[PDB]
């Protein structure tokens, strides 16, 4: 089963999941066993804090169970890394708002952006009206990028010129929205990690200005990170969420990346839902994430 998910994670099955039934093969449960362990997750980006946590739990486990061989820990590390994911499935619900305004946060890259788009183009086939507003208003390059994939699709995108105030652009767009029966907005936002406190001051007057057309909006704050980045999707991770409020994670380029393990850390440190994985270059390749079938694609050695 899962044959689609398991091809996607090829890379990141080498050193997890089934990747571990080569390492306990034959070996004893002893100290040497449990550093060869954490030694083989911290160099696929679970993070030392998650990994810790992880050989803490596990070494409990098998001692209180008095285990002997190193192949039964590949059915506790089964129980213990999906339930960290668990922890984080719950889809994104974009009903019954009007409209339901996504802000999207994160650092500027293929990632963020080609996401908006993906979102945008699975909305419309589920039947809703989709705005977009160019908030990355100081890079005149993304902005028209934006407003050229919006007329290729023919989706509205509100825009001000260049270095525009990027709340009055989200809170013109949220306007038109409402004025024209839209169903989802997604909002964009700058992305430069230069000047951290900036960046985060911006952010937060975005959400201010909102409330006055909707004390609900944003619905959704939504980080976009990069599987491939390794510990950069942490930090990124937790920049925005010290700063921001984030409801949702989109963790995008897990396919044909080693560093896959990184769903790990960003699961177990903030507790945030993961909303989609990117595991492909289609549309239906931003996918729901599914926990179940992400743990049983890593640990299943049959395809
Ligand atoms: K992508
Ligand atoms: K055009």
């Amino acid at each position: 089963g899962f044959a689609r998910l398991k091809r996607s994670l090829l890379k990141t099955k080498e050193n997890l999941g089934s990747g571990f039934i080569s390492l306990f093969r034959g070996k004893k449960i002893d100290d040497d066993l449990f550093e060869e362990l954490e030694e083989q997750l911290l160099i696929a980006d679970v993070g030392v804090e998650t990994t810790r946590k992880i050989i803490t739990n596990l070494t409990e486990g098998a001692s209180r169970k008095q285990l002997r061989d190193a192949e039964a820990l590949y059915g506790l590390l089964k129980e213990e890394m999906g339930e960290i994911l668990a922890k984080v499935d719950e889809p994104l619900n974009v009903e019954g708002k009007a409209p339901f305004v996504i802000l999207m946060v994160g650092v500027n890259g293929v990632g963020k952006t080609t996401t908006i788009g993906k979102l945008a183009r699975q909305f419309e086939q589920q039947g809703k009206s989709v705005m977009l507003a160019a908030g990355d208003t100081f890079r005149a390059a993304a902005v028209e990028q934006l407003q050229v994939w919006g007329q290729r699709n023919n989706i509205p995108v509100i825009a001000q010129h260049t270095g525009a105030d990027s709340a009055s652009v989200i809170f013109d767009a949220i306007q038109a929205a409402k004025a024209r029966n839209i169903d989802v907005l997604i909002a964009d936002t700058a992305g430069r990690l230069q000047n951290k406190s900036h960046l985060m001051e911006e952010l937060k007057k975005i959400v201010r200005v909102m409330k006055k057309l909707d004390v609900e909006a944003p619905h959704e704050v939504m980080l976009t990170i990069d599987a491939s980045t390794g510990q950069n999707a942490v930090s990124q991770a937790k920049l925005f969420h010290e700063a921001v409020g984030l409801t949702g994670i989109t963790l995008t380029k897990l396919d044909g990346t080693a560093k896959g393990g990184v769903i790990f850390s960003v699961a177990d440190q903030f507790g945030i839902p993961i909303r989609y994985i990117g595991v492909g270059e289609r549309i239906e390749d931003l996918r729901p994430f599914k926990a179940d079938d992400f743990i049983e694609a890593l640990f299943a050695r049959e395809d």
